[PDB]
């Protein structure tokens, strides 16, 4: 069911400095809760400043939902380790409230009035508060509580000079888009493996209550007993909703036309909230999306976008720089959400998807693609489990398709560690490869354990305790307190360079 993939393999090791040069980057999103586990009501920490600017530190859906983020950079260690000064500071200036160690909340109710993110008074600031007005009118505070890490991957120049030789910059930036879809295509087809490595909410609480075949646990949690990634169901932070839209990933042009199209569909289901109600602005638009944002795919196009210019728009004009793989949930045994095992195996996983051939896909080919995801997401380690190539019959044991894989990815990673010295590529390969006979030392097993022998607030406050302890290491105290200065000033110029009323701006 893995594609042979000998040629790209052979054409790497004879090129093997076309990895050199990796860049990367983390988001990390987070709740912040009291000591009883219930959702925080305080504002946005003072210490960090303004969300709406801060290059480290911001906030999502929520005010209460924190998201760190790194600056993008081509050392696994160094990043993690910013990502970690992130947490540490934080942690000593919130008072008593601690982060939340999972994706899927556990004391949040439905309908739970939730304070949205809030962005002061510029127009760019009260869009962004307004955007996430609508998506609770739309999908509901709750699931936008859902949190989440990103990772973010781009290839050396140097990989696609190798493949390519000398070029014109038109050809070049056009080869790297179609490069980067080629990732995308294979990662819809492959991509399920992630949960199944990585998962970790394979429980739930009530609030987020099919025919599923729930259990239950002492603690007054839900679960099924084969899952991975409810965050990835259509019980969890769903797109199900999007499903309709006919976006595709095989052509620059076309992947924008298809999302700037999106946003000018019109839904029946948002029209009846209503746009504006007794003088509240309610949403953005009444269309499937609101901006381009809004698209809940599991990997998406990149490119750092210029002042005022829209997602589309950057892509327009570079081309595809980086993608941003989405479908990973918080790493709950991991105090910053997220560890170098899952990083490393990152690396190589979109490597490979860069190197495999991946035939142009349909619309109704991509919405195939989601059969094994859902059998993973669902039921990855029932034991016996099968899977298919695309909507067909499954006849391809799990286990043995990953082997598969991991054969490419050890080889893939005898390269990077020729290239960085060492081993650390390889050994990750085979703790991992583990994994496929052994479901247990997943991490959706691993955590589900641990749910039924008592977890959130437990974790939380030992993870408030050892962080607190811990000394900063790349970045120091000033460093926080500039950045937090600076982010307050771009705010206030912004607020002071709008011209216009944002009644006006809007339209
Ligand atoms: N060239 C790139 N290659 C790899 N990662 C990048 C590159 N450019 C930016 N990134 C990373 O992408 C992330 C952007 O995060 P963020 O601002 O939260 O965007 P978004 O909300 O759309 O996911 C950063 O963590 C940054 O380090
Ligand atoms: C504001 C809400 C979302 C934001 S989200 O897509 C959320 C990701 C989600 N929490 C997840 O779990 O993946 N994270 P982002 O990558 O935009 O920082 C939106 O832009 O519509
Ligand atoms: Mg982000
Ligand atoms: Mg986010
Ligand atoms: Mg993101
Ligand atoms: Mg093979």
């Amino acid at each position: 069911m893995i594609p042979d993939v000998s040629q790209a393999l052979a054409w790497l090791e004879k090129h093997p400095q076309a990895l050199k040069g990796i860049q990367r980057g983390l988001e990390r999103e987070t709740l912040r809760v009291n000591a009883d586990g219930t959702l925080a009501t305080t504002g946005h920490p003072e210490a960090l400043g303004s969300a709406l600017t801060h290059k480290w530190i911001t906030t999502d859906f929520a005010e209460a939902l924190l998201e760190f983020i790194t600056p993008v950079d081509g050392d696994i260690e160094h990043m993690l380790t910013f990502m970690r000064d992130l947490h540490r500071y934080t942690a000593r200036n919130m008072g008593d409230e601690r982060m939340w160690p999972l994706s899927m909340p556990s004391y949040i109710a439905e309908g739970q009035d939730i304070e949205l993110a809030q962005y002061g008074t510029s127009n760019t600031g009260r869009f962004k508060t307004l955007y996430r007005e609508g998506l609770k009118n739309r999908y509901g505070a709750l699931m936008q509580t859902i949190s989440g890490v990103h990772y973010n991957f781009s290839l050396p120049m140097a990989f696609w000079q190798a493949k390519s030789g000398d070029i014109s910059g038109a050809d070049a930036k056009e080869k790297i888009s179609a490069g980067y879809f080629r990732v995308i295509r294979n990662y819809y087809r492959f991509g399920w493996v992630i949960p199944y490595l990585f998962g970790a909410s394979p429980a739930i609480s009530s609030s987020f209550l099919t025919s599923l075949p729930f259990e239950k646990t002492e603690s007054g949690m839900y679960y099924l007993p084969y899952a991975t990634s409810l965050r990835l169901s259509d019980l969890g932070y769903t797109n199900k909703s999007q499903s309709n839209l006919g976006i595709t990933f095989n052509d620059l042009y076309e992947y924008v036309a298809g999302l700037k199209q999106a946003i000018k569909t019109p839904s029946e289901e948002y029209a009846k909230i209503g746009i504006e109600k007794d003088g509240k602005r309610l949403q953005i638009n009444s269309n499937v999306l609101q901006i381009e944002n809004e698209l809940y795919a599991p990997i998406r196009p990149k490119r750092v976008t210029r002042s005022g210019e829209s997602p589309s728009d950057a892509l327009l004009r570079g081309g595809i720089e980086y993608i941003e793989v989405r479908s990973l949930d918080i790493n709950p045994f991991s105090p910053i959400g997220v560890d170098e095992q899952q990083v490393r195996f990152l690396d190589l996983f979109m490597v490979w998807c860069a190197l495999a051939d991946a035939p142009e896909m349909s619309s109704s080919e991509l919405a195939c693609t989601r059969v094994n995801w859902n059998r993973v997401i669902l039921e990855g380690r029932k034991p016996g489990l099968t899977l298919g190539i695309g909507c067909e019959t499954a006849q391809f044991p799990l286990p043995q398709v990953g082997k598969d894989l991991f054969r490419d990815l050890k080889r893939v990673a005898q390269t990077l560690d020729s290239i960085n010295g060492g081993e650390a590529y390889q050994k990750v390969c085979d703790e991992l490869v583990a994994c496929f006979d052994n479901p247990d030392l997943t991490f959706s097993a691993r955590i589900l354990r641990s749910m039924i022998d008592t977890t959130g607030k437990a974790f939380a406050e030992a993870y408030r305790n050892l962080l607190r302890e811990e000394p900063l290491e790349i970045l120091r105290e000033e460093d926080f307190v500039a950045e937090r200065e600076a982010s307050e000033r771009r705010q206030q110029e912004m607020e002071a360079a709008d011209t216009e009323p944002f009644a006006v701006w809007l339209e």
